[PDB]
C-alpha cells in the first residue's frame, strides 16, 4: 500500500525551434502523425472533452506496436511556454504496481536557434517498487523515434506549421 512516484527525465536536441515543433509534434499530433507514420499510429480519437485540460483521447497504434492502444488524459497545456502534460490512464505500461504514469513534454529554446526536447515520466507506484531500466529505455526510444519522424517531415516540408 505504499504510494510513491518514480521520476525519470531525458532530453535531446533539435535544429527546429520550439514554435514549429510544438505546433506539429504536439498540437497537430492526431492528424500529422498517422498521416506521416501510419505504422506507428493508426489513429487518435477524442473520447471526451473538447481539446482542453481533462480531455480523454485514445491512441491506436499501427502494426509497429501490434495495433495496441493507449488512453491519455490531458493534464495541462501551456502553449506560450511550449509545455504539454498528460497522464496514461489505460495501456500496457499500467499494472498492479504502476497505477498511472504522468508525463510532461517541454520544448526549451537554445541560443543557437534550436530546441531542447525534454521528457519527464512520473510513475505512480504501489507497493514494492520494481522498475526496470530496459522498460524505461524502450519508452525513451519509442518517443525519440516518433519525434525524429516528425522532425524529418518538417525539414522536408518547410511551409507547413509556420
Amino acid at each position: 500500500a505504499m504510494a510513491g512516484v518514480f521520476t525519470y527525465e531525458t532530453e535531446f536536441t533539435s535544429v527546429i525551434p520550439p514554435p514549429r515543433l510544438f505546433k506539429a509534434f504536439i498540437l497537430d499530433a492526431d492528424n500529422l502523425i498517422p498521416k506521416i507514420a501510419p505504422q506507428a499510429v493508426k489513429c487518435a480519437e477524442i473520447i471526451e472533452g473538447d481539446g482542453g485540460v481533462g480531455t480523454i483521447k485514445k491512441i491506436t497504434f499501427g502494426e509497429g506496436s501490434q495495433f495496441g492502444s493507449v488512453t491519455h488524459k490531458i493534464d495541462g497545456i501551456d502553449k506560450e511556454n511550449f509545455v504539454y502534460s498528460y497522464s496514461l490512464i489505460e495501456g500496457d505500461a499500467l499494472s498492479d504496481k504502476i497505477e498511472k504514469i504522468s508525463y510532461e513534454t517541454k520544448l526549451v529554446s537554445s541560443s543557437d536557434g534550436g530546441s531542447i526536447i525534454k521528457s519527464t515520466s512520473n510513475y505512480h507506484t504501489k507497493g514494492d517498487v520494481e522498475i526496470k531500466e530496459e522498460h524505461v529505455k524502450a519508452g525513451k526510444e519509442k518517443f525519440s523515434h516518433l519525434f525524429k519522424l516528425v522532425e524529418g517531415y518538417l525539414l522536408a516540408n518547410p511551409n507547413e506549421y509556420c
